């Protein structure tokens, strides 16, 4: 099982200057409790935007796909391809697929599940955003309800898995 998890606006932002352009605390909970003990595969320029204190992610496998020979930054195993990340998988369990918009276009193809924060902030998409990868038709999708977070910013969750 290979899941793309995420968070964006609501305008299909998510990330922009090398990191991500809000801050919300819910979502980073949320994606702790989805990921943690499993793998979480993520392109390389996700990997150095993980603050110091979350690289690697602790109690998760940080598998790193890049073309480079390895990283100057300690704590993953890199990969040349997403096929090399993805096999062989933990059983009974997600590998998930953490981004960045290059690596969730790589894995959408592959996947049969993902989970989405949607986040109320009102960020137009500037020249040089990642933006959250479309899905087509062979997604069915159920979403949560309006929730609002301690800094005031309204989100929801999106869960999608393939037809
Ligand atoms: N909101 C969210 O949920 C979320 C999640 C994750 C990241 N982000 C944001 O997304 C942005 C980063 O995303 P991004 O799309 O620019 O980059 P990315 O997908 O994280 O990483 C791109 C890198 O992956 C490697 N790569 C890409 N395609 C490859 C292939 N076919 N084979 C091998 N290696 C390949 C390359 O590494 P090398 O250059 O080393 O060869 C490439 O530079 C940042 O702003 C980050 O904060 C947001
Ligand atoms: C939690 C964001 C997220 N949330 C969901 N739902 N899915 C994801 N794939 C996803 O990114 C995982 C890779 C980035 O991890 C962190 C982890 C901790 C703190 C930050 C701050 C970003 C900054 O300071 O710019 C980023």
């Amino acid at each position: 099982s290979v899941g793309l998890i995420w968070a964006q606006s609501t305008s299909g932002v998510i990330g922009r200057d090398g990191g991500i352009p809000w801050r919300l605390p819910e979502d980073l909970a949320h994606f702790k409790r989805l990921t943690m003990g499993h793998t979480v595969v993520m392109g390389r320029r996700t990997w150095d935007s993980l603050p110091a204190a979350h690289r690697p992610l602790p109690g998760r496998r940080n598998v790193v796909v890049t073309r480079q020979t390895g990283l100057v930054a300690h704590g993953a195993q890199v990969v040349g391809s997403l096929e090399q990340a993805l096999s062989p998988a933990e059983p009974d369990a997600a590998t998930w697929v953490i981004g960045g918009a290059q690596i969730y276009a790589l894995a959408l193809p592959l996947a049969n599940r993902c989970e989405v924060t949607e986040v109320d902030v009102d960020l137009p998409p500037e020249d040089e955003d990642a933006l959250a990868p479309v899905l087509d038709q062979t997604w069915a999708g159920t979403s949560g309800e309006w929730l609002v977070s301690r800094s005031g910013l309204r989100y929801r969750m999106h869960s999608y898995r393939r037809l």
